[PDB]
Order: C-alpha cells, then sequence, then structure tokens
C-alpha cells in the first residue's frame, strides 16, 4: 500500500492499465480531483 499520484495528463489511466501487469494492484482515485493511485 503505497500513495502514487500523477500528472493531469491522463498517464494516471495509462498506469492503471499498465501497473495491473506487474504490480499486486493499483487503486485510481481522484477524490477532489489530484490523481492519487495507490498501489499496493
Amino acid at each position: 500500500t503505497q500513495t502514487q499520484e500523477f500528472d493531469n495528463e491522463e498517464e494516471a489511466r495509462k498506469a492503471e492499465k499498465e501497473l495491473r501487469k506487474e504490480n499486486r494492484r493499483v487503486t485510481v482515485t481522484q477524490e477532489n480531483g489530484r490523481w492519487r493511485v495507490t498501489w499496493d
């Protein structure tokens, strides 16, 4: 469990699609904006 924030270039969505193929699981959360993808 590790909070990694990304750009607003939408490479957080790329990171969802990419890191899932290697990392345990990523959790994309734009709570009040700010693409905070917490990967395990």
